[PDB]
Order: structure tokens, then C-alpha cells, then sequence
């Protein structure tokens, strides 16, 4: 046993739509146990360190904020930091957790604010959030009222993140994090709403993504879909010979409007491109006194209009469609 | 869904040793539903007209005694009454729940007594009952501070009874029953004590059985094996050419003296042979003034010596044996 | 049991990068024996009464051509015409068998002599063929040197086609059709030549496809990839919203230039663009021989508003050195 | 690949009855290939020097010889007979092999004369020989018109000594033997004769030994049975409560009568007790020629006290009428 997953199986177990998931997650999550460990052990010993308790106030309405009417000893509150530290990066956020202001590498806050007027009310949804990093948008769907947060995500890091902000909420079982990949689901149609973050890019098969996303969702559910882009009508696509702003693992990059037919074509209704940004807009640097160049390494320092390879710089597209049929429950 | 697992599986999500058992047992109660349905959608209706909620008193340490302190008034008694007496045959008991005497074919009580001077003391021990029938012997291993029993029975009417008897006891989460049969477990090694009831006579593969069994014990655990027993020494083994007493799917009938070497053979240590009795003893029969003969169908009514097929009459033997190894947390 | 597939278990347990192949393939055939048969049964009984025996003359290099020298019967050519005629339609060809001239849809020919001169010399190579329909092209490539050809096509049709072209060989061991998707083979890196002719639009993971296919090669092994196209540059893709020329269950047509890129990605090497062309082609009562799938007041489009189809051919070679 | 089993692919895909066998086989010997090799590939090279080629004479009705008319020199007869000392120890025949006498343990000649007038005759049958050792008896079964002798027997060095007995032979594929485990095959229902030799005391589900006899069985088809007994009715029975003659893995031995009513059980018809002896067989430095299993001071026991070993043969007929 490395992490104990025995809460989630207690949730999915007292879930009439979840209960079929008992099915497949037990093996897989029994064999990720005994797959390679890298760091999760020594990660699991400072989440061990953490202090266990319920905070006194929680906002997750207009950001994710955790604090006590009494505020901490100095000595906890800089073996906390610390401890936070040591699992890093952390990248989607940001956090203030008992002052600690935890500065991620994306602005997930901004995004959320922008994309949340498009989407249909979390209120008593059920929410998977596939490609979930640390969780960050699961505690910002729960302060719009969501009933239930499932994310999906294979790193070690990202679990014990979440995990770490969980304990600090004082054990909220309204969300979870699973290190899992949305091929490994099997046809749950048990969610309201499906958020893919960032996932499509490094699929194979593109369309076999959106497939899967349409599967875990009700009759009437809402998909919203994030993936780098190009700019372009509906039958720009990019596909890179070798990296992609020096990424690996690298596949299909449409236009919004050819995502826009993909999602038509596997099925989806009302699909709506509801944002567009160079990836820049969302993104933090670290902009100190020992900063060389300021341009991203992925962007080519004599012309930030292209990656390094000579690409157009990377774009970020959010869908929002809808799986046919009427929703039940309002 | 015919019948909700979900308390069994949030149980064993929550006990490390049976946490395993989730790789496997989901499927197979899945399948179950789907299965030949037979009596138990009417059976059911007849479970969720049982009055719930918890009864004011329970002896389960001198019998299976249920009452409340103010009895309930005459239409309540005979509707329950009613409701019990849909679901007979009753083979192991007897039971009285609020003044209803269920007076059960076979006299559990009297075999439980013999027996209970022979085996380890039951306090906290986590107990496999195999071919538990409606699960009489859990509450009376619960009666002597088994920490948990888990039964496992293949019969539709046995559940409803088990289930019909734990409504009544408040919704006891202590015991359980599943419909399965021993070989499809895993090797949980989990139990402290197993207990297998009349099936061996029943496997066409008595020493795989056997084995079965010693898998589901912790090191230094305890078996309690009742089967259908030939006078004879070690080399005595009855195996019928058609059928045994009127039962079909019959196979190996040892002596005690050669099951006893069966289970050495297979590892186990310490074997006693502890009560061996004709199985009339611990049989009731309905003697009314209606009685034409008074001898079981099974026996030779010319030499109840016999059997109709012209076999020596049933005999059940009770052994008990350890698992190699040193029994943990005392 | 519908049609016995002895022979070709006996083919592959005699080759050393095929017998793997007997690891999956059985109770693939076993399965597809038990699946809905529809006429199979009734055209088996067809097959059974063409008259089986080698026959003297045979060309596989210019057409392929069956004779004797001593011809059949005006009776026995009328019965064998007839079978012949149960199994309509014939979509590849033509074919000419003891003078009876199938009734064939396309110009098989036409397309095979266009190919030729781009692929590496057939001699002594092992050929998969996907998509391989009636399997004309088999016999082509047995015609320049093969050692063996199997097909790969789904259709109950496409293999009593087959098996009656072949019966009419004298029962032709070098060639076999296999009623199977792609998808079903393991990764057998047994064949020295793969084409994928007018699949890959058909299949919802195009860049799968691709790796289907370099799994089946041996080191330094050639592909020979057709399938629709649009114009444009490497980042030119269609995929239709709904039907594309009516056609359903299709995904994407990248230009051959972005096919060209996705073949690198995959892993293949010395990839080379060979040839490109508008497809045209009726009734003789239609007011003109545009497919219904062509717009009407302008045939550069489909009905659907898309780019009229083009038919692109690729060829590419897997890693490594090429032996024996 | 240690050794193709490529012929015996061949064989079953050409043979109705046993072509599904294809859907298990080929994968459990793929799996038996990349199993723990131990001296296989060595006694593989031995194998691969044995001469090839027709002998001139051939006898497996009266015994297993092989002969040239014109005899092999002094030089090619002292290397063949170092090759085949090299797969010692050989515990079935005797096998006399142009002149040299192989070095057998056994004398599986006279257990299958007494066998021989108690099963029908073998004339055309397919026979399936289960703990056939090295696969004496298969050419004795030959010899008497067996059709086809499939062997299933797991050990390495067993296949080693057959394929040098068939070698020598000219390579007959009329029998094979297989590395298996009898619970390894699928139902069959594909030979009119079943051997079971020596087995069922090893098996821990003596029931499920025969069913799984049954399960390979034609219609009518017969069992050959013969295992360790002790004396007794119907209900006599032993099962050690450790070893069994210094034995370890050993489970049931019934008496001859209480085996008689299993096969009943399991289905079988006409079962007959044809036979029942107490076996007997050293180093002539042994004090005497008891085996160490028996009790010095009682030769009626085991060292463990339980009876000494003794050899029952059954003969059954599975259910139905007995075509062709």
C-alpha cells in the first residue's frame, strides 16, 4: 500500500450511477500501488506532517483561501511552508492557505472567471475533471455549489498536492483525485458536466478522447474542452514531425472551428467556441533581478511570434458543447 | 439492481485485509443480478414490508431472540408473521422475533452448543462462514464478540431470510451475506475462523476445497468442517454411483478418520475429530396427527439403517484444525 | 463450420514470421464462422460446383487470364457463367475465365499500372494487402515475382470472389484472403510490402492506422498508402461535420502533404508524394455521369460544400536495412 | 523458438475433429518456448547431429527396431550412440536403432502384451496417449493400425527421446508428442482411444482427471486406465497424510472397485477390471532387490505403514454409438 484509496471505493459504493466504476478501478488503482514509486514515499511523509483539523473559514467562491480566526505559531506556520515547498511545482492555482500565498505557474483563477458566465450552473452537478493537475478547479466548482468533484490525473506530484490541500480543508469528501488516465474509465454516462483540460494535444486519437468525454456524461450533460491550438477555418490542423514548444508526446493541434466540427462529428450539440488566448495570458514567470532572457524557453528568442521549432506560438481554445437528450434532476 | 451491495463494499473498502477482495467481487455480484431472478423481485417486496428500525432487546448468546419491551399490537404481529412464513422453507434456527417462534427444520442451537466447547474463543476474531444457509451461526458468533462474520451461500431465499433477520435485529452491520460460492474467492488469507457447513459432500474436488478454505485463514487461523461421514478408518470413503439420501451432485463421503488425513495432507495441523452423530439428531420433524410414516424420505422405510438407495444412513462429523503458523493479535 | 481456413493455417505454421500469428488468429476465424452468415452458405454451394483443376494458360503479368488450350463446352461455360453471375457485384477486375469475361466495375488494371513503376521490384517479396476487396491485386503482384500475397477485407462477399478466382488458378496457394479488419493482427513485422489502398479515411484514429500498418513490415519494408486528400500545405486537414461525398463512418482526409508529415511522426523514413489526381467516375438515362455526391452547379464541391474527392499515393519505408 | 511444432500445426488444421485445438495450442507452446530451458537447447544440438533419412526396415509390431539392409560403419554407429546416450535416463522401451541397443529402464513391451487383448482393436483409431513418457507405446499403437498417436507429457528430455526415435523412423507424423499437461487441452471429443497411464494418483481431483479423459473421447470412444490401487470394496480408499512409497504430490489411490464406480459416476459404460497385480521392480550392491518404499521387516507395506504399491488397468466406453 502506498496511498489508500478506500474513501473514494466507500463514495463510489453509496453512488447508484458510480457503483458499476467497482468494476475495473480496483485492479487498476491495486496496480498502480506496485508500479515505479519515484518520489510519492518521501512526498507521503511530509503530507504525513501536515496538521489534520478543520480551518475555521474556507473561501472557494472567489478564489481558494483557507484560513483561522486564530492565526498559527510562527514555528507551524514556517514548517507548513516548508513542507508545501518541497512539492513543487505547483502550477494550476493560485492558494492562500493560513497566509501562505502558494504563487503557481498558471493564473487558473483568471481562466475560471472568464469561462464560468459559458457554462451551465454546478449547482448539485456531479463534475469530472479530466487532466485535473492538483485539483484547483474541483474546490472552485464545489463554491458554485457543485454536489460531487471526481478528477482524473496520472502524476505522482498532483495527488499528493491535492491531498495536501484536502487535508487543510479538514477532509472534504466532496472531492477526489484518481491517478488515471480517461482511457482507463469504463462507459459510466454518471456526470452532469466534464471538464478536459489540456488533454487532447497528447492523444493519438483525438477523436477517441472526445468519445470517451461523451461516454462519462448523462443525457444532456455539458462538455467543456480546453487544447492548444491554431489559428485557422475547419481544416486548419497542425500536426508536428518531432516537439511542439519542446514538448514530447505531441499529436493533433486544430483551429477552434475544426474542434468545433470534430466535436459535431463524434455526436456532440450546440458546440460554442467560448475563449481563445495565446497560452501566455494565463501563464505566471518567475521576473526577478537574475532574469536573462524574460521570452519562454519554448518561444524562439528572435521572433516570440513562434516556438522554437518555428510553429505558430501556442494558442488555448475552450469549447463548451452539450451530449443529446433532455437533463434530468433540472 | 435486484439487491444492493453497497454497505458490504463501503466495509470492505474500510479493512485493509479485505480491501483485495474488491478486485473481484463487484463483477461477480454485478453478473448476479442479471442472473436467473426466479422468486426473489416477490420475496423482496415481502423484505421491505418488515418493519424497520432497532428492536428494545436481543439475546444472540443463548439463542436468536428478538422482542421490544412494549409488544406490538395484534395486526403489526400477524402481518409480520405472515411475511416471515412466505419465505420456507426455514432450515437452520430456531429463531423467536416479538413472541414469533420460527421453528426451523434443523436445530442449529443444539449442534452450536456441542460444538462451541471445542473451538478458539470468537472474541474479535473476523469469521467466514461457508454455506451459512440464512446465516443462524453469524448472530451466535457475534453472541460470542466476533468482531465481524461474513456468510457466503449461493441461495436467493437464504439471503432474504438473512436479510429479513438483520432488519429485525436494526440493521446489524456486522454480518453479512453474500451469494457466492467458496471457489470463486480469492486468496484473502483474512479470517481468524472459517467455518464450512455441509458443502464438502457437494464439491466434485474435495481437497481444492479444502485448500479454499486454508487460503482464506490468517497464519495460525482456525477451521471448523462439517460434512456427511461413513463409519471406517482412514481408508473408508463413500462415493455414490447415482444419488445419496435423494440428493444429486453428491461425491466424496469420508470416514472422519480419512478426512482427518485429507486435511493433514493438505497442510493443516492439530486435527480433531470434535461431535460425529446420525443427522437425525439435529433434525426436527413435523409429527402431527396428519403423519402417514414417520421415517424421512431419504431412509429405507423397511431399515432406517439405510438409505432408499440402500447406503448407511447420514452421518455428520464436525472437525476442527489450525493453519500452520503463530495466531497474531493474541 | 462455413469455410475451412486449413490451408492458410498450414501456410503460416510453415513460415517462421507467421506462425506467431496462430497465437490470435483461430479463434478469430472460429468467431467470424459463428457470426451472422447471411448468404455465405448459399454462395458456398456456387463455389462448390465451379469446376475445380488447373487450367493450361494463365497470365498474371499483363491482366489476369485464364484459358485452356482445348476450350470448355458451350454447356459447361453457360453453367460456370452462371455461378460466376450469383455473386454480383464484382467491384475489382476485370477478369477473363475460359473466355467468359466477369461483369467488373472498376479498372483495377488501370490503377495497378499507374502504381508500378513507384513500388520497390515484387520479386520474392511477402505482400500484405489492405482493404484488398475481390483481391485483383494479389494475382498482380504474384504476376511480377510475389512469393505471397494475403488480403485483409471484411466482406463474405470479397472472399467467395476470391476463393472462385482461385479455384479457377487450380487452387493457387501464394495468395489468401482473410475476412478481417486491420485492427485484429498482431504486430507481426513479417511482410516486406504493405499497401493500405482507400482505408485510412475509414478509420477513426488515422495516426493507429499508420502504426497498424509500419507493425506488419519487416526492417527496411515499403508501404504503399492511397486514400482521399484535399489540397494544401501540411496543416490542411478535412474532417466533415456529418458526411463527407455521402459517404458516413468517415473521419479524416489530411492533404498528402500533412499525410506526409504524419507518416514521419509514426516513424517512417524516405516518404515520397507519387501521384495525385480529381476522381471522376453511369445510367445512360442520367443527364450526366457527375456522382450525386458532386454539387450540381459546381462539381469542384460536394453536395455537402466540401472539396470535390482527390485520391493521393504515398510511399514510405520503415527503419532499418532491408535482408534477403 | 527452442523447437517448431510447425508439423503438428499442419497435422490439426488439416484434421476436422481436432482444428479447434488451434484456438489453445499454439499460444501454451509459444508460452512453453520462453518457459525455463535447462539443458534443452543442448540436448537440441545432439538432436540436430542424429542422422536423417528412411531406414530400410522397420519393425513396431513385435518390438520398436530400425534397420538398413546394408548396415552403418563402425565410425557413424559410435557417434549415434554416443548422441543418443547423451539423453539418458531412458526409462520406457526397449529400442534397438541399426544395431545399438538403447539403454531403457522400463520394459514397456511386456506391460502393453498384457494390455494388448483387452482394448478394442486399434486398427484406424486416433489414440490419445496421457503420461506417455518418451512414446513407447504410441509405435506399438501404430504398429497395430492406430490411424494417429497424439502423447501428452510435460517433460523436456521425454520430447528429446521421442524426436530422436522419430528421426530415426524417417520422421513419421503419424505420432507427436506434445509438452502438455492433461488439464492444459480443451474438450475435444476428437479420439476413439484414451490412454491414461500412471496419472490419476498425481491429480489432486481425481473426478475431474476423468472427466477430462471423457472430454477428449468420440462418441463410443474407449478408456484405457491404469493407476495405483489398494485392495478393497467399493468404499476402500487411501489418500496419504504425507508420502505414499516415498512419493510426495500423490493424492488418491482407490481400490480397482471403488475406481469402477468413479467412471460409473463421471459417465462412463462397460467399465471393466481387466487386471491387478502387486508390483515389484537393482545395484547389485543392494542386500536385496526390495525398493526402499517397502518395509524390510514387511514387504506388505510402505516405510510410511500404508499397503504396498499395487497396479489396477480399467477399460470403459463413453456413451453413444461408435462411428466409421
Amino acid at each position: 500500500m502506498m496511498f489508500n484509496f478506500a474513501n473514494f471505493y466507500q463514495l463510489i459504493a453509496q453512488d447508484t450511477r458510480l457503483q458499476p466504476w467497482l468494476n475495473v478501478l480496483p485492479q487498476q488503482l491495486t496496480d498502480w500501488q506496485n508500479a515505479e514509486h519515484g518520489d510519492f514515499p518521501r512526498w507521503l511523509k511530509a503530507l504525513n506532517k501536515i496538521p489534520e483539523g478543520a480551518p475555521d473559514q474556507i473561501d472557494i467562491k472567489h478564489s481558494v483561501t483557507i484560513s483561522n480566526d486564530t492565526p498559527f505559531h510562527q514555528g507551524e506556520l514556517k514548517k507548513l511552508e516548508s513542507l508545501l515547498r518541497t512539492f513543487h511545482p505547483w502550477r494550476k492555482g493560485p492558494y492562500t492557505v493560513h497566509g501562505i500565498h502558494i504563487d503557481t505557474e498558471w493564473r487558473s483563477d483568471w481562466k475560471w472567471d472568464r469561462v464560468l458566465p459559458h457554462i451551465s450552473p454546478l449547482k448539485n452537478r456531479s463534475v469530472l475533471d479530466v487532466g485535473c493537475g492538483n485539483g484547483y478547479h474541483m474546490w472552485r466548482m464545489l463554491g458554485e455549489g457543485a454536489r460531487l468533484c471526481v478528477g482524473i490525473d496520472p502524476s505522482h506530484l498532483f495527488l499528493i498536492q491535492f491531498e495536501a490541500i484536502r487535508k487543510l480543508m479538514g477532509g472534504d469528501q466532496r472531492a477526489h483525485l484518481l491517478p488515471l488516465g480517461i482511457e482507463q474509465l469504463p462507459k459510466l454516462e454518471a456526470f452532469d458536466t466534464v471538464f478536459s483540460m489540456g488533454v487532447l494535444y497528447h492523444r493519438r486519437s483525438p477523436l477517441d478522447h472526445l468519445i470517451q468525454l461523451k461516454d462519462q456524461l448523462v443525457s444532456g450533460g455539458e462538455l467543456i474542452l480546453e487544447t492548444l491550438v491554431i489559428e485557422g477555418d475547419e481544416t486548419a490542423v497542425l500536426v508536428p514531425k518531432e516537439r511542439y514548444a519542446q514538448m514530447r508526446n505531441v499529436y493533433f493541434f486544430p483551429s477552434a472551428r475544426a474542434l468545433k466540427v470534430w466535436l459535431e462529428l463524434v455526436g456532440f450539440e450546440d458546440v460554442r467556441i467560448v475563449d481563445e488566448n495565446v497560452t501566455s495570458v494565463d501563464e505566471q514567470r518567475t521576473t526577478n533581478w537574475m532574469t536573462h532572457n524574460s521570452l519562454p524557453d519554448y518561444l524562439d528568442q528572435n521572433d516570440p511570434s513562434k516556438t522554437v521549432e518555428g510553429y505558430p506560438a501556442p494558442r488555448r481554445a475552450i469549447l463548451v458543447a452539450k451530449k443529446p437528450g433532455h437533463h434530468h434532476h433540472h
